């Protein structure tokens, strides 16, 4: 019936009737910046991690495993460390969401840091999987210096804090660590949201997929990702719209439906 | 003075101060149903997994060992398939937590499926080590309901894919496979818990065992198990309680202090 | 018919058919002399190390932890340096095979030093986890007799070179150090041995646990432990003999089944 | 009449020594370019420390190998057959076998160069195993070491019967049952009339212990950068010690044997 297309969605934001946007982003926004992804067979990182004959492929994120075997995690680290990559039209669009005062929160499962590198502030972010921007000693459990354990990460060396080696670990959240207290914000963010935008994520690894259903039944869910997936696939609602297809072309056709094409082109030029 | 024992944890639940309870369970709640447990000797499943000389007991969850000889795995699978065994009091106790609206989520290392038989619904469950409810071809990767396979598995026959002849395996987690998609619901579940209950597990198979340290620091952690194990034995917290002894006996004393002895008897009778 | 019982074994030693007994012992032969154990739930030295924050009980043998806080490790040694505890029937029973000329070699995971104290010379021993006999500094690597650094451990100091003025340390094997030089004497011992005797050991830490299979398949394999463990639980041979029960009584029966009871009583008296 | 290198060379020339037992170590492979993981600041040593292993020899530990096989295959890559050639120490041992004087050559190297030098397998105890043979850890199917050599830039897992899993070169691991061929030592050493200890530290047993197994009348010649093991701690009256660079030492002894020109044509023809 009176259903929603991307046209309908753009003029909700133009008519500023949607002004509290909660955005969920996964790897479908960072693959077009050159980011390998460790869960894609045929990635240079997948093959080199596949080589580690690990138990589960995600043990690289497990603290007790890390204490006896740190080098696989650090194989992923230099593939994804900050300073080698650039944000794209996806990251910078979300910066425009913020600037125009429309962003409630950006939930990311990426760890490249290009949400913050694009100018979105820390207070608008939930970096669900942590950051490479700070690091801690595993022994003397204090440090911080972010890039600092860098160069070690370039040079295939396991970084060490000046007083107990200590395999100083980038602040990627590991199984067995206390989890981010900021993740508790989902409790109040997902009710408040007058709009759920799902960008370039397979809604495959929890809690991300469950969260798409925390939003009020009146709230629309717009999916810009190759294929409908997760609850949008299985439990769709009346206001669910999806631009199945390439994320980048996806965000440009939505950006051209808002009229931000120029602001963008300007911002990607200014920023870069 | 007012520190924490078995009475106090019952007092909190009856008073509904605890209403978001998170539970972890392992093998010790499956042994009282007569389940063999393949790891301790003197089990018939030992003398029967001796017809196949192996290096590890674990080697039965290793894809390359499966890729000659599925027979050691499939004699574990014949002994454990849904049918033979019946949920015991501890199961039904958990089912009563969900009946009375106290179960946030049940995390299990078991693969017998007696949490599902006891009537706890699937949405309440994270099956850490997979399930026999479903099957996928090792070559095709085509999915299969598990009863397509129970004819063959209940015949000392190796089930083959009808589309490509590849050997089909139950969706029991194997070394090298990505961890269950639902294991990450703990990011949301455990900081939301106001009580953590641990029943019948050694807390030695991670990432499962590290989940003990993901409830907030004030939240009590009740252990019902023979001995102190895992993070509860090296990082004990103030509000932890260790009811040490036979697993069934521990729960019976908790039900009595809860005052559920008749409601349990009844439910258990009607369910068997 | 002629399958092997603790009786049978004691006849081959009396008949001098087994004249090359290699022997493996672990913390289970040490315990009955009062040894506290660093990894047992609720003991003297266990709560000591637990007083500090360690993520592992095994971090005391971890070298970057020794460069942060060494006072854990040393207040273990302060409760294991020789003199404090006295050898028992197990130490002296292995003292008597040597005396009677039957011992090829004693292999031991123990560090309390009691095998030496019992009258077994250094060349009969292979000390897998090191010894409190010699010392060494942790910068220059200068050698020090154990007394040298024994003065200071009992003086609660942290012992330091005149060179580095840096913390010296007992030659207890630490993670990242190379395994004792004597460990590879097994390449000649075990194939030369006609009896393998395994005492009070969980057989859980490699490369110690692997020695069990280094004997020729002809060689009787005998375990005095509380329960059937390690490679004798999963890979038993035609000639393995399991005396399950307390280690001290298992020796005391065999000591009677060899009829050295009078010898043991007088060897012990004289040594005390 | 107390022994020096000229006299040992003389005992060989007269065939007064015809049953030579030889023990060799990483010092006869380092002149070929083979790194050596034990030697601090080598190539291997630094990359292996990137794996924070529980002890450095863990790379030959069999249950460690079923978890991270990488640190071992990291050693295998810089040691694998087909990157190096036998140097002059090998051909000198090959000249000793061709002259009918070698009783047995005992080696702790796994680089295979003794065999490439032409020494018969029957004169060889490879006390650490070999890379000429590889075994699937799951099905025990044998492979030529050259089957997996291509992968020896990451990690090998062939197909076979009970396989699809990690194929392990036959380096002897703690956990694998130890070489039956090594029992030859019980008779070779009591019967040697000369012991050549070439280019080994006697750091890793049983070799250090085996220097004592020759009869007290049998000279022990060490050609090695330094005095090591029971020769330093328990010297006998008939030990000679050519300390300094193994290749110079061997070339020196070859001069005293009158063999410099036969080694010429040999090394030349073999390379
Ligand atoms: C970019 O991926 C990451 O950094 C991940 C990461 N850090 N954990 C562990 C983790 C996340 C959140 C938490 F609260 C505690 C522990 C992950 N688990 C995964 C499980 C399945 C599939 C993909 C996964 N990816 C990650
Ligand atoms: C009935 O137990 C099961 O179903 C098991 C199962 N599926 N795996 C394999 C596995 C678990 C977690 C992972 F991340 C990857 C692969 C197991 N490993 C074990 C290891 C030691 C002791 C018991 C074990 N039990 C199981
Ligand atoms: C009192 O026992 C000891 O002296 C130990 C000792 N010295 N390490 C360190 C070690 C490092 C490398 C290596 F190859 C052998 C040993 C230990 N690890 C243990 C780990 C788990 C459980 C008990 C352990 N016990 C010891
Ligand atoms: C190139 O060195 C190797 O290949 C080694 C190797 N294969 N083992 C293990 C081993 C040898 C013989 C046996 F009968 C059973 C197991 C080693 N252990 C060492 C211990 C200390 C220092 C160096 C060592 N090196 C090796
Ligand atoms: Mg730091
Ligand atoms: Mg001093
Ligand atoms: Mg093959
Ligand atoms: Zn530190
Ligand atoms: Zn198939
Ligand atoms: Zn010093
Ligand atoms: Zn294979």
């Amino acid at each position: 019936k009176g259903k929603l297309s991307l046209q309908d969605v753009a003029e909700l934001i133009r008519a500023r009737a949607c002004q509290r946007v909660v955005v969920m982003v996964g790897a479908g926004i960072s693959t077009p910046s050159g980011i390998p992804d460790f869960r894609s067979p045929g990635s240079g990182l997948y093959s080199n991690l596949q080589q580690y004959d690990l138990p589960y492929p995600e043990a690289i994120f497990e603290l007790p495993f890390f204490f006896h075997n740190p080098k696989p995690f650090f194989t992923l680290a230099k593939e994804l460390y900050p300073g080698n990559y650039k944000p794209n039209v996806t990251h910078y669009f979300l910066r425009l969401l913020h600037d125009k005062g429309l962003l409630l929160r950006l939930y990311t499962q990426n760890i490249d840091g290009l949400e913050r590198v694009s100018g979105i502030p820390a207070s608008k972010l939930v970096e669900a999987h942590g950051t490479f921007a700070s690091a801690t000693c595993t022994v003397c459990q204090r440090p911080f210096p972010g890039e600092d354990i860098r160069a070690d990460v370039m040079a295939d060396r396991v970084p060490r804090c000046p007083v107990c080696t200590g395999v100083v670990k980038p602040d990627i959240v590991f199984f067995g660590e206390p989890l981010p207290q900021r993740f508790l914000l989902h409790v109040v963010d997902f009710p408040m949201a007058d709009l759920l935008l799902i960008l370039g994520t397979s809604l495959e690894v929890e809690p991300f997929a469950s969260l798409t259903e925390a939003v009020r039944s009146s709230v629309p869910r717009l999916l810009i990702n190759r294929d409908l997936v997760g609850p949008l696939a299985w439990h769709p609602r009346s206001r669910d719209v999806a631009q199945l297809g390439d994320v980048v072309h996806g965000v440009e056709s939505l950006v051209e439906l808002l009229g931000w094409t120029e602001e963008m082109r300007d911002l990607v030029q200014r920023e870069t």
